[PDB]
């Protein structure tokens, strides 16, 4: 049984005195079956009296994880004497257990390294589990190696570390030399199998059965309705999708929808008191909004979440309660009472976005403790990734001012070691590390130096996302002395630390951005992401939406709430285009166009049935400047073509009701085109290839362009 392996892991962890493994195993055995006396006794070992009180009272998946997918970008790894460690990380869900795991390697040792002495080691969260010595027959040839992985040592989050220690000379070998290396091919990878378990129908660990942060793959939980949902039900589903997208984050969001059809995976079921789904028939009527989880009628391995309410208002209340907290999930059939309204949100208050009104310390930008430090012969570059609003604008002034406090080891040379600051892989400035020792006396034979630096960056172009990089480049002397009698310096590991007191400020920027620019929409959700809860957005959805339109709306709202750090609890989904007249908000149109906005002549592309037309700009440049050129973006020709092919596009134009407000519409003509539009929307890689004002999505790919009038949104004072 799986619980037997869980208890074996439990006793293994206590034998190794590792609290992380045992705690995860307990969480798992309690998830699968918390009723047996064994789990309550094991929890007693891990207050203590309560455990004694209650004590007295499947399908499997085979996956391939090659180095080309879960390694640094190039995939291939080169291990040297300065960077001999290489890590590969993967995660296991809390509802699945790994039975068999195998590691396959394909490496080529350098021809010059000494045999036997040079060996390659593997570490699965430490726990040295084998060494691979280098023989004479494999000194300079490609080798195939296979080594099993013990399943009992695998936890929720774990990595495998490849340590390469090698030598090429007995005496006077040069460190950091290129003669020693060990290239690891990208074809190498792991080989493990996961097995699902029939977890208990308990809502206490919400939403682990439906979404667990341990899984690093895309979260694709579907949704099921009764068919042709009403306006309020669409709003509730959009709110739930936004909350789930915010919770998932960068994993990827995809919410397929079904109409009165059972799914084949964990899904959310929306069922009012009336028009109940066919499989939910004979469920007793409810008087209050209630949330419960029920097993799939066919197999118990699929867990379904059912949201029940008297009417669409109760469903909206339940969705708003789910988006917020204080629900206190426990057992099943948890009811949601009146939910307090959310407090008003200041613009640009997204939790993910870095604060702009006040200086931001490096401590809050740090995600894990070991991010702001490095060690080794050549310390690794410290990377600090910060998400920024996409409308930051600089108007002839000093840009990002940042104070840096750092600690570094004393360099061997006086005035050679430098610290390099790079933004978006662009060199910014260099600072020389001080030293108090001459090189001539280095052949003769304890503190840590401190440093303070003030840095100002022009930063004309920032973008939706960016990262920093601090490179500490030392000079390491080679062996010297006389030729007949040489002396080699023993390598010493040097540590570089960036203090948390370092602050970065963006208070000298302005919220100005040319429009229409859907690249910011693709990367940050602008302008709907200006309000974290989407309190200034109206969604125009077609009457009686089909599956494709519901899926497109769900995916768009999920990605918008994923780029933003907060769910959209105040989104307003409408059914007709007449109500948006005389309103001050950003209108997002899904699958179609209102007749009043379709003949305003600001539209640069309109796909209607088999006929579509586009306004070609005058001249398109691959790399535009900061200031848009109106002459270049002026329309030149309008060509209309008709064909049976499937196509979709996303366009943006100024709202005809307000100068500041903007309208972005997603349009499709055929179900295939809807499929391609969904795929482009939910895919992060494809969504980053769109810019300008019109972005067509054909089978070849996405070919965007910029055309039309330019309207500026924001506040810009005198100059």
């Amino acid at each position: 049984t799986a619980q037997q392996q869980l208890l074996e892991q439990v006793r293994l962890g206590e034998a190794t005195h590792r609290e992380d493994l045992v705690q995860q195993s307990l969480y798992r055995l309690e998830l699968i079956d918390p009723n047996n006396p064994d789990v309550v006794a094991a929890r007693f070992r891990s207050g203590a009296q309560k455990q004694l009180d209650r004590l007295s009272q499947g399908p499997s998946r085979d996956v391939k994880l090659t180095f080309a997918q879960i390694a640094p970008p190039p995939g291939s790894m080169v291990l040297r004497g300065i960077n001999p460690n290489g890590s590969i990380e993967f995660g296991m869900r809390s509802d699945e257990v790994v039975t068999k795991a195998m590691l396959n390697l394909e490496y080529t040792p350098s021809p010059s390294l000494l045999p036997v002495q040079s060996q390659l080691k593997v570490y699965l969260n430490d726990e040295l589990m084998g060494v691979l010595p280098v023989t004479k027959e494999q000194l300079g040839k490609k080798t195939l190696a296979q080594m099993p992985i013990n399943p009992l040592f695998i936890s929720d989050f774990n990595r495998v570390r490849l340590e390469f220690v090698g030598h090429y000379q007995d005496v006077c070998e040069k460190p950091a030399s290129t003669t020693l290396w060990l290239d690891v091919g990208r074809s190498s990878g792991l080989d493990l199998t996961y097995q699902t378990l029939n977890v208990k129908n308990d809502l206490s660990h919400f939403p682990v059965p439906f979404f667990d942060p341990s899984d690093n793959r895309t979260n694709t939980l579907p949704m099921v309705f009764a068919g042709a949902p009403d306006v309020g039900l669409q709003q509730a589903s959009a709110i739930v999708a936004s909350w789930f997208g915010s919770r998932s984050g960068w994993r990827g969001q995809n919410f397929p929808v079904l109409y009165n059809q059972l799914p084949d995976r964990n899904a959310i079921v929306f069922a009012t008191n009336d028009k109940r789904p066919d499989f939910l028939r004979d469920h007793p009527a409810v008087k209050a909004p209630v949330i419960e989880m029920i097993n799939h009628p066919q197999n118990p391995y699929v867990k379904l979440l059912v949201v029940f309410g008297r009417d669409d208002k109760d469903l909206l209340q339940a969705a708003k309660g789910i988006a917020q907290g204080n629900i206190l999930f426990r057992g099943e059939s948890v009811v949601v009472n009146e939910v307090k309204p959310l407090l008003p949100r200041k613009p640009y208050d997204a939790p993910n976005w870095v604060r702009t009104d006040r200086p931001v310390t490096f401590g809050e930008l740090k995600t894990y403790e070991e991010q702001l430090q490095s060690s080794g012969l050549e310390p690794a570059a410290i990377n600090v990734s910060l998400n920024l609003p996409p409308d930051l604008y600089l108007m002839r002034s000093t840009g990002i001012d940042m104070d840096i406090n750092y600690r570094y080891t004393m360099p061997p040379v006086k005035d050679s070691s430098r610290m390099d600051i790079s933004l978006n892989n662009q060199f910014l400035q260099s600072f020389n590390l001080s030293s108090k020792q001459e090189a001539n006396r280095l052949l003769l034979r304890q503190g840590l130096l401190d440093g303070k630096t003030d840095v100002s960056i022009p930063a004309l172009k920032l973008g939706a996302t960016n990262q920093l990089r601090f490179d500490f480049e030392y000079m390491n002397p080679m062996p010297g002395g006389s030729v007949d009698n040489c002396i080699t310096f023993q390598p010493v590991q040097n540590h570089v630390v960036i203090g948390d007191d370092s602050t970065i400020d963006f208070s000298k920027y302005y919220h100005f951005i040319p429009m229409p620019d859907l690249r910011a929409f693709a990367n940050a959700g602008f302008p709907f992401s200006r309000m974290a809860d989407l309190s200034q957005t109206i969604t125009v959805m077609p009457k009686a939406p089909n599956e494709a339109q519901m899926e497109t709306l769900l995916n768009t709202v999920g990605f918008i709430g994923a780029q933003t750090g907060f769910p959209a609890i105040n989104l307003t989904v409408t059914d007709d285009g007449s109500t948006i007249q005389g309103k001050d908000a950003d209108i997002m149109i899904i699958g179609g166009i209102p007749d009043k906005l379709k003949d305003d002549k600001q539209i640069d592309l309109l796909v209607q049935a088999t006929e579509s037309w586009v306004k070609t700009p005058m001249r398109q440049t691959p790399f535009p400047g900061i200031v848009p050129d109106e002459s270049d973006r002026a329309a030149e020709t309008r060509s209309t073509l008709t064909s049976s092919g499937a196509m979709a596009a996303v366009i943006g134009f100024q709202s005809p009701y307000n100068d500041q407000r903007s309208v972005i519409a997603l349009l499709a003509d055929s179900p295939r085109g809807y499929e391609m539009l969904n795929d482009a929307v939910n895919d992060s890689g494809k969504r980053a290839t769109m810019f300008g004002s019109v972005a067509v999505i054909r089978e070849s790919g996405i070919n965007s362009l910029r055309v039309g009038d330019v309207y500026y949104v924001g506040h810009l004072p005198w100059f």
